């Protein structure tokens, strides 16, 4: 399958036929000297696995345990509230908490909303999924959708992978994901691997056998000082994948926990430090 | 860049690998002998065009005007009533006409609500997106959507196509749009058409050239029955793509009316019945 394979292709194709920023005033600068950071970017790629490997990057180490952290505190807690990461440990979202120590309305706090009649009960989107793929296989509509458009200007950020179909044939759940935008240097590999993971405890919750994964992202953007690092990761070794373990014996979506997982045998490059650009 | 050899790979694709929802008890039946109507469908599949020509088909004819009444009535009246689209004398909607005469909280309904905060007046959807073409070109957020979670309960009908993400690139709009099912044989045809005509209507008003054209589509699907006929389009003759004509004296996207199009030199092959699955 891997995932190694597949970002070096769609890297390459940024860095040979990515399309420049410099023509717009841009918002982001460089933390080591102001100057403005600018992008070489490509429009609709799409990375798809048959699951027979964990999509994970072995050019580099990709920060797995986080990863599975932020998905369980937007998908499982249904979190706005930062404070609720900085106890798993987490900090990468700090610079984003309002006032208040939440994100606004976004992320966790929309699938978190009771807003589906089921079973003549309010459920949220999360529930609603999980009762359907198990009861309505079939649908054509299994979504989740963290873009609520009357909900845009009360969110602190919005989201860069803010929607998800589910699809059930032949007793296999395949997951199609999307990101609006994608820093394939250092939120793809990240996102990529964090919503495998959530095919993975969905499938072992509703019974079914691991179908599909796609990942579709619409402006692919590289930063241009991003590049020469990107190029020496292209000529890396490449390992095998390594193996997720995930307790067998969590039989509901809410009782998974950290402890449950597991990552065996990752190998991976030397680390490569990436300048800051916010 | 025919939509015909596109759209005859895609076909090819599904009559061939295509999966069986035969294993589902499916709620669609055949009129003409209520016996159930299966399909076969495959997962995740794109159509990309340069816009050197008018993605249509000449292997059938498509439903051309009928395709613009039903876009002007969803993203220019941003109506929900089936009334309106009657006065246009199009019936393909009254099926799903509620007792209020409207198809609920759906599609135009969508657009129209003012949900969005801009220089200080609450606008919707489409003038929030027409406003940030023009002044925040390189925005990573230029995406409508239909499906709003919170009010999917009232919604007569749950939109197919029901998101876009726009690109504004070298002076060029590239437009992105998705649905999550679509009947291969009778929606996309239609479909496929009816947006890059609205991609053709906002360029031409923001002052954009035109960029590339892509469109998603989630659960492919095809109706056994209808694949017969299939067949017969793929072994057809393919035609030069129409030139389509657009009022040049239009700057205001409220302004288009029906008679501002026109599809010329449009030759296609013969018209094929395709069984109703109600």
């Amino acid at each position: 399958t891997q995932f190694d394979k597949q970002y070096n292709s769609i890297i390459k194709d940024i860095i040979n036929n990515g399309i420049s920023d410099e023509e717009f005033d841009v918002r982001t600068k460089w933390d080591s000297d102001g100057t403005p950071a600018h992008t070489l970017s490509v429009i609709s790629k799409q990375m798809r696995f048959d699951n027979s490997e964990v999509p994970i990057l072995t050019t580099k180490k990709v920060a797995w345990k986080t990863a599975i952290k932020e998905l369980l505190w937007i998908w499982q807690l249904k979190s706005n509230d930062v404070n609720d990461l900085n106890m798993m440990g987490v900090h990468i979202w700090d610079q984003w908490k309002q006032e208040d120590g939440t994100i606004g309305h976004a992320y966790g706090f929309q699938l978190g909303k009771k807003n589906r009649s089921l079973n003549g009960e309010k459920v949220d989107q999360v529930d609603y999924l999980l009762h359907q793929l198990k009861n309505n296989p079939s649908s054509r509509r299994h979504i989740t959708m963290l873009w609520n458009p009357d909900e845009l200007d009360a969110m602190a950020l919005t989201p860069c992978v803010y929607e998800t179909q589910w699809y059930v044939k032949h007793g296999k759940l395949h997951l199609e994901v999307r990101a609006r935008s994608n820093d394939m240097a250092l939120g793809n590999p990240f996102n990529v691997f964090q919503y495998n993971v959530l095919q993975r405890m969905i499938a072992q919750v509703t019974g079914y056998e691991l179908g599909e994964y796609i990942f579709n992202i619409g402006d692919c953007h590289v930063y241009t000082r991003h590049i020469d690092n990107l190029k020496i990761q292209m000529e890396r070794e490449q390992f095998e994948a390594p193996e997720l373990w995930i307790n067998p014996e969590v039989k509901d979506f809410y009782d998974f926990t950290i402890d449950d997982f597991k990552l065996i045998n990752y190998k991976h490059g030397d680390k490569l430090l990436f300048e800051v650009a916010v």
